[PDB]
């Protein structure tokens, strides 16, 4: 990231110590968990609400030492009263504008927000779930402030999870206890958390909705597939991503060793020896090195990150993936819950600052190869099959002679999002109570408000709506700022924390209290849908096609031969 981006960044967190400073108040206050007892703090909003914030609420021991890749452990009680009144440090990352490695292992935190601790009905739960590709993220509020939730009566929570490395490290040998998912495992004890202890906040555990978006959407829908989590929640959103994501799973049980070496271990690959060295490592060293275990040959078949979600090799108590997310959709019990799915509707010009250093990706777009499906594709991509499948790829999204960055970021929306969308809902219908799944589109587009991720996409002055530009209109973060209330960006603001919270509570995103709904007639998909129906939301709200199906049902037809692989 750019010098200027870097200091731009530094006055910006400086900036937000400050304004956090001052929103905070004296109002501090006691609630009660079956850990102890956790003091909180009122603080205020940019637009003049108030909301109370506990911060730093351990849902299990600091994973460190010996726990360094196990499966998370319940935490230690405490006598008294925990401060929770500041945040925890965020997982182990490098951080996208300064690319050096921040945070810490100790991590595993959750943080309660609520406008009102003893309302006189229980309130809706809201779980949020960030993404960062299982690799960075965090619940910080300068990154995803609960300042326009709470102008809604619920209870949100933000959690924490182990990333890259530390979290998703997967070892065969089966003594040695890192089956891999650590990360998962992480969220699956998160939430055991807040359906034993939300009702202390005014929650009502008997409606918790979880969400996120990119790897949140992925780590959500994982939370609605695994046995572990059954009955721990009664809605799902998924922004922007699913566990079926071809950058959602990974086997990467041979990339250990790799790590291991780059990191300086002397030895042989066994798997014992690699662990001994990987849990010796500063963490830091590890986290830093991640970003060159994947070969050429890795990168050229599209895997996107080195450690991620994996089918655990062996079934130990805390198991969480014991086999692929495909088969995992035919007993999930998340079929059965109300649950909603959307993406933007440009999410690949994410890739814009990808094609920006490596221009000769857009080659890759003359046969496509490279971007049929991994399932049905051969190692070297030179079959004259999967030049077939290729052509079906290249002539859905070239629309001249010569491709274009154009067409290779149409191409990123399909490959990373609406295709595995599709695959997933085709999946789930042949396994379903009939509980509804409803769609929608993220179309609107501002410049007047955004979030840090413009910056890691090299996204200023670039039109149309990317993966992650949803997030401005849910969550505070430290580069917004107050919009007057007859702006485009606050109606935004407003439509999409109240169609979220209208769906937690109801398991139905409409209502006709949302400004723009007035003629929507939003109507969930059928399994007997040849079409696709969602709510396109831009200035106005319209119930419509979806857009990409004609080039979703082209990509469906390269399985043509292959119907049991679809």
């Amino acid at each position: 990231v750019s010098l200027m981006e870097k200091l731009k960044w530094k006055i910006k967190c400086i900036e937000n110590k400050f304004l956090n400073y001052r929103l905070t108040t004296n109002e501090t206050v006691v609630a009660e968990t079956e850990y102890g007892k956790v003091k909180g703090v009122k603080r205020l909003t940019v637009y003049d609400d108030s909301y109370y914030s506990f911060e730093g609420i351990p849902y299990a021991q600091p994973p460190v030492g010996e726990l360094r890749f196990k499966a998370p452990q319940r935490p230690t009680p405490w006598a008294g009263v925990r401060d929770c009144c500041n945040h925890k440090d965020k997982s182990v990352q490098v951080d996208f504008i300064t690319g050096k490695v921040c945070g810490s292992e100790d991590c595993l935190y959750l943080s309660v927000y609520t406008n009102n601790l003893n309302p006189e009905t229980k309130r809706p739960v809201l779980v949020y779930i960030h993404g960062g590709g299982f690799i960075i993220g965090e619940n910080h509020r300068d990154m995803y402030g609960p300042d326009y939730f709470i102008k809604k009566d619920v209870v949100l929570i933000n959690i924490q999870y182990r990333l890259g490395a530390l979290g998703f490290l997967s070892l065969n040998s089966e003594d040695l206890n890192v089956p891999g998912n650590a990360g998962l495992k992480d969220q699956v004890m998160a939430l055991r958390w807040i359906k034993n202890n939300c009702a202390n906040f005014g929650g009502n555990p008997d409606n918790i909705t979880v969400f996120g978006e990119s790897a949140g959407a992925a780590s959500t829908h994982y939370m609605m597939l695994t046995e572990q989590t059954r009955g721990l929640f009664h809605r799902g959103i998924l922004m922007s991503g699913n566990a079926i994501c071809p950058w959602a799973n990974t086997q990467c049980q041979h990339r250990a060793f790799t790590l291991a070496k780059l990191a300086g271990y002397k030895g042989e690959d066994n798997d014992k020896d690699v662990l001994e060295f990987l849990m010796k490592a500063k963490p830091q060293d590890l986290i830093k090195l991640e970003e060159k275990v994947l070969t050429l040959e890795e990168r050229t078949n599209k895997v996107m990150f080195p450690f991620g979600p994996t089918v655990e090799p062996y079934q130990t108590a805390d198991c969480v993936l014991p086999k692929h997310p495909r088969e995992m959709v035919k007993t999930a019990w998340g079929n059965s819950i109300p649950t909603m799915m959307g993406n933007t509707s440009y999410e690949g010009l994410f890739f814009t600052s990808i094609l920006k250093q490596m221009p000769l990706l857009v080659k890759e777009l003359e046969t496509c190869v490279n971007f049929v499906p991994s399932e049905l594709a051969d190692a070297e991509r030179t079959a004259p099959e999967t030049l077939e499948m290729g052509a079906k790829i290249k002539k859905a999204h070239v629309t001249g002679e010569t491709p274009t960055a154009d067409n290779f970021m149409d191409l990123c929306s399909h490959f990373y999002f609406w295709f595995p969308m599709h695959r997933l809902l085709q999946l789930r219908f042949n396994h379903t109570s009939g509980t509804p799944v409803y769609l929608y589109r993220f179309d609107f587009d501002s410049e007047d408000l955004i979030n840090p991720y413009r910056i890691m996409r090299s996204g200023r002055g670039v039109k149309g709506v990317s993966h992650t530009d949803e997030l401005t209109y849910f969550f505070w973060n430290q580069l917004a700022k107050r919009m007057p209330k007859e702006s485009r960006e606050y109606k935004t603001i407003e439509r999409m924390t109240g169609i979220w919270t209208q769906f937690a509570t109801t398991g139905n995103p409409y209502s006709n209290e949302i400004e723009g709904m007035e003629n929507v007639s939003w109507d969930p998909i059928e399994k007997s849908d040849e079409v696709y129906k969602c709510l396109n939301i831009s200035d106005e709200l319209k119930m419509i096609d979806v857009p990409e199906m004609g080039k979703i049902k082209q990509w469906e037809s390269m399985f043509e031969k292959h119907r049991d692989l679809f």
